[PDB]
């Protein structure tokens, strides 16, 4: 399948995508203001994420840091990125179908919207200030708002037991993006697709 991924951001990103134990596609790419990036993405791939990383600095090896989304200092992401981070969802090819979302469970650096670019699903999207409207304590200094889990890490934010409620801080997320994950058992905001999709995941899409 195929991914467009698209820059409409005033700033350059650097987007990502891994399933966690690997790269998909190269894993990771230089996006100026205003350019899209083509990948392609397996059939059957299951727990796939792309995610924008922002301010980065890498060498001429591909090797450096980011201040949001670093994941381990690769320009071609392997793994997963350093919160906080916008999460582009995705598993493919499940019993005929595809299932999408967007997390803000690992918080939120950069707003996204994910569709389908082939027929019959809608796309999903978290595209509020939420940055701009961060509460003070998951303000992150490096940039971006921070989920509760990576801030506090608790059993209750981290939802570690399998037992976890809201809080303030995931009703937060919730009330800026109502179609995203705020927290680990939220009511899923998945969106069932046709099996063999396509889609653009498009940074900054509100202009």
């Amino acid at each position: 399948a195929t991914f467009e991924i698209v820059n409409r951001c005033s700033y350059t990103v650097w987007a990502a995508a891994s399933k966690g134990d690997a790269a998909l596609d190269a894993g990771g790419r230089q996006l100026n203001s205003g350019e899209s990036w083509t990948i392609n993405v397996e059939p059957g791939t299951k727990g796939g994420k792309i995610w924008a990383r922002t301010d980065c600095y890498f060498d001429d090896s591909g090797s450096g840091i980011c201040k949001t989304g670093d994941c381990g200092g690769l320009l071609r992401c392997k793994r997963f990125g350093r919160p906080p981070t916008t999460l582009a969802e995705f598993s493919l090819n499940q019993y005929g179908k595809d299932y999408i979302d967007i997390s803000n469970i690992k918080g939120f650096n950069v707003p996204m919207d994910f569709s389908p670019t082939t027929r019959g699903c809608r796309g999903v999207r978290c595209a509020a200030d939420i940055v701009g409207q961060c509460p003070a304590k998951l303000k992150a200094p490096g940039g971006g708002c921070n989920d509760a889990c990576t801030v506090f890490q608790t059993s209750e934010y981290c939802c570690t037991t399998g037992k976890c409620g809201p809080t303030e801080y995931s009703r937060f997320f919730k009330r800026l993006c109502p179609d995203a994950f705020s927290y680990v058992l939220d009511k899923p905001t998945t969106v069932t697709c046709p099996g063999s999709s396509n889609y653009r995941v498009t940074f900054c899409p509100t202009a």
